[PDB]
């Protein structure tokens, strides 16, 4: 480790008696600080993505507060600083855009400003990831305090989870089967705590990735939001950064690709969002860790998911929580070969360390090898001439049978062709039809949006038939089902060859021999790719321009191409 | 009601430009506020018991913030004044000693500055009751906003309420059967959100009466702390509170001796907290309803236990609130001609058109009223030589064959006393005594502890017996079993009978005849208690000293005699 | 000092494995607290005074902020109390008869809960003496942070006290001289910044008599309410009191005879409010010292006001503050044989030793010996038949040819009295007459008011005549000028001899001799007393009829007579 006492960054801005230090210094002494605070102790920046409009982060200022009593209990300096907060359930046309303009922003707010070390307050979706990539180009040390779950919803004395009965209950305000004073009660009991999506969606997944990850302090990805040991958790937190920062503990030094395959081994265990594996390549794409969709297979395979918990299961995070959340499935992975026991974490333990003694407290809902809902849970990764730079499923959520199924294309050329036929009963349409969606990725939705999961055609649901093969270079939400193959890259609106699927084309897919194949000639493959034009609106001003000239496909994480890799934090010129 | 516009009492303070107003006017304008804030509109005191030391009422300044935002709603001016909170988790000897020293700045807070109405921020046991008594004493329109109780405990995956396993988790840290960093997660688990006790306590009992009495929104009593739907409640009870004093509908319309008897029966339906009764005697003084112990014994008849909670039952407040909470309740009292329907509420409207229309959404919680838990489970009052001026008793909690039961005394002169002599093995006592404990009323102990649930001695217990009868001028926990006799009137301490109890001295006990009776002659009584000298400590100053010559019996509320009744709210000589 | 480690007194609540102390440890750990925060480590009750409707204290909240950081930072558990807050400008009949009331509340809010030490955060009037009443009845380590004054007021480009143009802009906004667009600009210029008022007041007093008796940080009473530095002491303050616990450096240790001695002549120094006569009379007789309104008159001897601040001058606070405040004031008492230089303050430092090496920065505010405004500007204990115990004057806001000075009495029965005939043109008065007011002291206004400084008849002022003689038993605002003599002891409502003053009564003040004689004979004064009878309104019940049984005269400080003395910190007995 490093040597303490030693002269930290801030000191460029704090530290001395020349006239640069004492306008920044005195500056900042507005706000009514103790002189000794700039000392050369840690100066810790609190990145906050708390809003008013991210209501899944909405308790993030009263964890603010925890953290900074940990840091000044240890010593440090605490600052809070806001940042960038993309919400999946209030930003259009997707928070997925928004998530590097978050991670830019971070970096930047990072580098330029004196602070030692980082606390990543985050909860929503994209916040967990924004602010790992920003802080991972800095490398500065840096720990994740994860905002939570909800509780479970109760309306009418059943568990509801969160986005689960949409259908229900939109079903029934139309269809009279219930009053509006009626649906107002039930939209109240879905959403009832601050917190995020309870069920294993993006966040739950992306909180568990964190702490997989040793980047959390361990129990971090599953108390409630609303749970006072959160709040232990935020002030033990804010009085680790600080010894980290005298240690210099630095993500470089955690998120190691031994780390990186503890999380995707996890993320099989937990039976995770497929979010997780544009995130974790996003996030290995700063840090400078050679991460690939390949990784993602092979270290996928095998890995029975344990955790019983919708989409995939029957309960929500709550009682993942009770039965000792994540420690208790890191274990368990130690216990069989799977993890690296040796990864060190952000508390200066090994992850083997930090889990090895947890009590299973549940076993319906951390399920033993035997009672598990897959043996092989883990995120495949399809190639095929179809996907030349590969395409995902979660085979947990598939149908058997259609694993291995080939049959004849019905294309939609977009997300609007999509819902102007679904529902048109004179579409050409049966159960062994492969439905395919273009222009849905990155650069072409655009921000690669949640509609990989489409819906069925109601004529083939009459028939009481719940699934069909469905491809789109879309992403889908953490909660889904159905037999989807999602991330299709090269996207369509980047020329791949899913832009040049045509109706009643022949498609094979092929789960146990990883193949996805568009069954023509390579020459028609060839003529149809040369005669290509991008058909999507392109923007000409704005984040918009800047995102569809920039952004990546979803095989390498969907990052913008010059914001990949550390710039490290060294102290900028000097503002006079 | 009364004309709207009108000259309210805060513009004694607000209104005009004699020097007078503008010294007031101008002194608040230092805060920053609009001018037109001081034309007359309603001015909100948000009375606030929220401190760091009473941890149940830990979210209350959240709370505030969305009664405040109603207020700025609904047009009128909202000013948060902090009031005493005595909480029953910190306060020694015991914060029923401190009720009447809340209720009176309570009382003084708000007749003494301009506020032309009241919200009552509560929560601990002890703060709805004191806000309630000192509200009633001024007469300005007041609402209660109740702060909800903790979610449910679970340690280990089984449900664990608060208060409950404080046996099992210290006796097994001293006999060694969990280490010591296992303790540390057991006690981190009992009480795990911010809020108030989650069995039907003292809390629960309370929020309970404020909603039977119409003094809180429909639905207030059982939201726990920390739901989404308490913040929403709040900010509705800020809102409601200016057209309340608009209307002025105060405390004295709401609380007539009908409610009070609405409050009663939902007390029974509830198998609520002894200390209710204590309680409501106080409140109705201030009021000026004529309530004595004997209503609560005519009105407890005859009313099934309904709601399966423990200390009586199974389940905690998070359930209650599932599957309806208290309007469910009201609904079924309305049912079954024990509710007085045409009650006035807060709202403006009856309790019954409040409630008439809700669903019971859990009946193991819930009970239909085949399947109660008692069919008669409100208090009754024994009467008797030895309870000259009444004592108190919860059959529901109580043992059978007990009821009717006849025996020997074994005393205990103090409460020092009992604990010296209880667990001796040398102590002379079987399981058909009687235990008897004296000095540990209000003015005894002093304040009237929660020390009437008296441990059996452990000679007793090794036979398997769980129960025994016992006497004392002391309060019981809401949480509690057994055959127990509480605020045995007039108290040991101001020369009572059960002052001049000897051991050996045959006791009977007969519920059904309401009779508690010391088996000795009238003479022999007579000249024990002429004889009789007031050996406890007697305080020279402080407020000890206040509360000794001024504090009153459990049967009429345990209330200070010089504060009994309603002062109004005229406004007082002007400060220059 | 005392031994550390050592158990403090919070751990009779958080220290072990018994029951009681899992009840009370695991209740406070629902706001989510670590586990070693209740290790013993000093728990700091930060006493908070802020309220919305207390603007002199609006912003405390953000002091309380900084205070936690401290406590944070020197390892100790920093807890936020409101406390009863009795500001002046909101409370009638007068915030004065509120001061014990929150004494009594301040002091059971600290005995009865785990607070090892005690910050006072304070502001308003009688905030700064009722908790260090309450405190002082304690004897834990306690030490002040006080507010700060308001901004000066600036209306139309000239300076404006605090209360000070009351009279033009009510004057001028009924004589037409201004608009009602022009009077709003005016208020809204007075008071335009968080804190207290600007001039020598009852405010600026109470927190320099803080400072001199050592009871706060150095250069604590100054600062303005606004001021970065008032946060940064909040935090060193913080800090402190954590060693402070450690150390046992408790009130009695601080506030020894000569600590209000220093304070005695720190009042004469600044032209400090008489309303500090009474209150260091009540905190002296909670810590036990004995001092007497004698001991004000011979220490306010031969001292010169020295801080050129209205009333009695031509600045305000800010102007104090910038060059040097109180320090500088209490070097030069130390220049001069007047300041106990070896008394023991909080910061552990001697006073001398704190003050000595501070540099006068504005010799136009504070003046330097040759230009003093009065030589002997302490306060003066006039004694006689018509003050059998003591009445007071500030010469140096008196008029020299007043100071000896005979006349006839014009009598005013009480408030309502004086209002009625003041202005009417047909009473008999000229400006050798003596104003004398009765039943205006703590019993008979009731609250002893600030109404001593009675304003004179309007055809007296006619001649440009601007002072007469006025006797009272009222108090008066720090903000006055005139000869008037106050605190009139035994008062009017309580048989002392200004109740039988009749008109054309012969009256002879002589303040140069400390006299003040009605000079009729003792057998007709004996005469006038038998007869006497209390016509005030005598309240029945509430906190009135407590305060007219137990308030004492304004000659001993006023406090209720059960309330004097110190009643230590012993833990009570256990709750259950
Ligand atoms: S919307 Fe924020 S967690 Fe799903
Ligand atoms: S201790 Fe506050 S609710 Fe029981
Ligand atoms: S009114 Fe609070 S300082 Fe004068
Ligand atoms: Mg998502
Ligand atoms: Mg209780
Ligand atoms: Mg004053």
């Amino acid at each position: 480790k490093a040597e303490w006492p030693r002269k930290l960054r801030s000191q460029e801005w704090y530290g001395g008696t020349s006239r640069d230090v004492i306008y920044h210094r005195g500056w900042l002494k507005n706000q009514g600080y103790p002189h000794d605070l700039f000392d050369g102790r840690p100066v810790i920046g609190i990145l906050n993505t708390w809003s008013d409009m991210t209501p899944c982060n909405g308790h993030l200022r009263e964890l603010a507060e925890k953290v900074k009593a940990g840091v000044w209990e240890a010593g440090g300096f605490p600052l809070e600083v806001p940042v960038f907060s993309a919400s999946e359930n209030t930003f259009r046309p997707t928070a997925m855009m928004y998530r590097n303009l978050a991670a830019l922003a971070v970096e930047e707010a990072i580098r330029g400003q004196p602070m030692d070390g980082c606390v990543l307050l985050v909860g929503c979706d994209k916040t967990t990831p924004s602010l790992l990539m920003g802080a991972a180009s800095c490398d500065l040390p840096s720990i994740v305090v994860t905002g939570g779950p909800m509780l479970n919803g109760y309306f009418r004395g059943e568990r509801v989870g969160s986005g689960t009965h949409l259908w229900k209950f939109s079903e029934m305000v139309k269809a009279g089967e219930m009053t509006q004073a009626e649906f107002l009660e039930a939209e109240a009991s879905m959403s009832r705590s601050s917190g995020t999506c309870n069920t294993m969606g993006t966040a739950s997944t992306m909180a568990s990735m964190a702490e997989a990850l040793g980047m959390a302090l361990s129990g971090n990805a599953a108390i409630p939001g609303v749970d006072s040991r959160r709040k232990v958790m935020a002030q033990l937190t804010g009085r680790r950064i600080v010894q980290m920062v005298k240690d210099d503990l630095k993500p470089s030094e955690i998120m190691t690709k031994q780390a990186f395959e503890n999380a995707i081994r996890t993320n099989a265990a937990i039976g995770g969002s497929t979010n997780a594996v544009i995130h974790l390549l996003a996030i290995a794409g700063r840090v400078g860790i050679d991460l690939s969709l390949d990784d993602w297979d092979r270290c996928g395979r095998d890995v029975p998911t344990i955790v019983n918990l919708m989409p995939s299961g029957k309960y929500l995070m709550e009682e993942f929580f009770y039965a000792g959340g994540l420690p208790v499935v890191l274990k368990r992975l130690g216990e069989a070969g799977l993890l690296h026991k040796d990864a060190l974490t952000v508390s200066g333990e090994t992850v083997w360390d930090e889990v090895k003694d947890v009590v299973n407290w549940n076993e319906d809902v951390i399920l033993p090898a035997e009672k598990a809902l897959t043996s092989s849970g883990g995120i495949v990764v399809l190639r095929g001439n179809l996907a030349p730079k590969g395409a995902v499923l979660k085979p947990s959520a598939a149908s058997p049978h259609l694993l291995v199924h080939k049959g004849r294309a019905v294309v939609f050329e977009d997300i609007d062709d999509y819902k102007a036929k679904i529902n048109d009963d004179n579409l050409d349409i049966d159960e062994n039809c492969i439905m395919v969606m273009k222009n849905c990725g990155p650069k072409g939705y655009p921000g690669m949006a949640e509609v990989g999961n489409m819906g069925l055609p109601p004529k083939v649901l009459k028939k009481g038939i719940l699934d069909m093969v469905r491809i789109s270079d879309a992403r889908m939400a953490g909660t889904a089902y159905g037999t989807v193959v999602l991330h299709t890259s090269p996207e369509a609106a980047v020329g791949g060859p899913l832009a040049v699927v045509k109706n009643g084309d022949m498609i094979e897919l092929d789960v146990p021999n990883r193949r996805l194949h568009l069954d023509i000639s390579d020459e028609e493959l060839a003529r149809r790719l040369a005669e290509w034009q991008p058909n999507h609106d392109l923007p000409t001003s704005g984040y918009a321009f800047l995102h569809q000239q920039h952004v990546e496909g979803a095989d390498t994480g969907a990052d913008l191409d010059f914001l990949k890799g550390c710039r490290g934090n060294a102290v900028g010129k000097d503002s006079h």
